[PDB]
């Protein structure tokens, strides 16, 4: 009963799911509502037959969901713990994830917009680095966007596919993650976000992608994109995890660059693939 402290118990009357959003690790997840008029959420259940290991991770998911109170951090609604099946009831956002918004808008923003989701994302992984959680899978698919624009830090679980274009080579290399590798990925979302959502690397291939990191490549710079914004990115992706900026550094420049906004204007030169000429 502890693990879920700073949870509310929701009452199964309470909840009505509506249709099958995708699959959880022992259950399905669902669209539904929550009478407490009624508010659209997503419903996670676990299932008849779920083993102790299910039950223990999906009540710890539970149960830190809870603990976590920030605005740019997917809110619990409550769980149904006493009851089977068992739930997890969050917000719902009808704009959906970030990835599939940015692809779906391509071109739509300012860049004063697009840097004050990549603030927000940054405040709530200071949050969560703070809060001793480290991520683990940071990507613009894991991040839920509000009728505010505001994004919201979620884990939907693997797609499972290990997002190796999203990871730092430690993580890669001997499973080390930490709040620094989490910032690596911060970086792949903010190259994710100022392309609208483009495919980090392209067609290469995931072994292509870690030789490329290895031979000390990185991402060129999007188009239309802020000299300052490439620069942070770029810190993002240095191979010695120490000498990468800590999250507070990240929310503290991108805060800096959008109270002074003349800042954004500066461009980063981009590489053109093609040449066209014309007279
Ligand atoms: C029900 C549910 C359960 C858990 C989580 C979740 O984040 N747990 C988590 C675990 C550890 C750390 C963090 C932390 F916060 F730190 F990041 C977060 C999110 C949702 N909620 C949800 N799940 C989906 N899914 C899942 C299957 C598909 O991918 C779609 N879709 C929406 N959704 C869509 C449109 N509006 C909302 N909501």
């Amino acid at each position: 009963q502890a693990v879920l402290k700073f949870t509310t118990e929701i009452h199964p009357s309470c909840v009505t799911r509506q249709k099958v959003i995708g699959a959880g690790e022992f259950g399905e997840v669902y669209k539904g509502m929550l009478k407490t008029k009624e508010v659209p959420v997503a419903i996670k259940t676990l299932k008849a037959g779920y083993t102790e290991k299910q039950r223990v991770d999906f009540l710890g998911e539970a149960g830190i969901m809870g603990q976590f109170s920030h605005h740019n951090i997917i809110r619990l609604e409550g769980v149904i713990s006493k009851y089977k099946p068992m739930m997890i009831i969050t917000e719902y956002m009808e704009n959906g994830a970030l990835d599939k918004f940015l692809r779906e808008k391509d071109g739509e923003f300012s860049v004063l917009q697009l840097v004050g989701m990549l603030r927000g994302i940054a405040a709530g992984m200071k949050y969560l680095a703070n809060m001793n959680y480290v991520h683990r899978d940071l990507a613009a698919r894991n991040i839920l966007v509000n009728s505010n624009l505001v994004c919201k830090v979620s884990d939907f679980g693997l797609s499972g596919k290990i997002p190796i274009r999203w990871t730092a080579p430690e993580a890669i290399s001997y499973r080390k993650f930490t709040s620094a590798s989490d910032v690596w990925s911060f970086g792949i979302v903010m190259w994710e976000v100022m392309t609208y959502g483009e495919r980090p690397y392209w067609e290469l291939s995931n072994h292509e992608v870690m030789k490329a990191i290895n031979d000390g490549f990185r991402l060129p710079t999007p188009m239309d994109c802020p000299s300052a914004i490439y620069q942070l990115m770029m810190q993002c992706w240095q191979q010695e995890r120490a000498r990468r900026p800590k999250f507070a550094d990240i929310v503290s420049i991108l805060d800096k660059l959008i109270r002074a906004p003349d800042s954004l204007k500066t461009l980063a030169d981009f590489d053109p693939r093609v040449s066209i000429r014309l007279p």
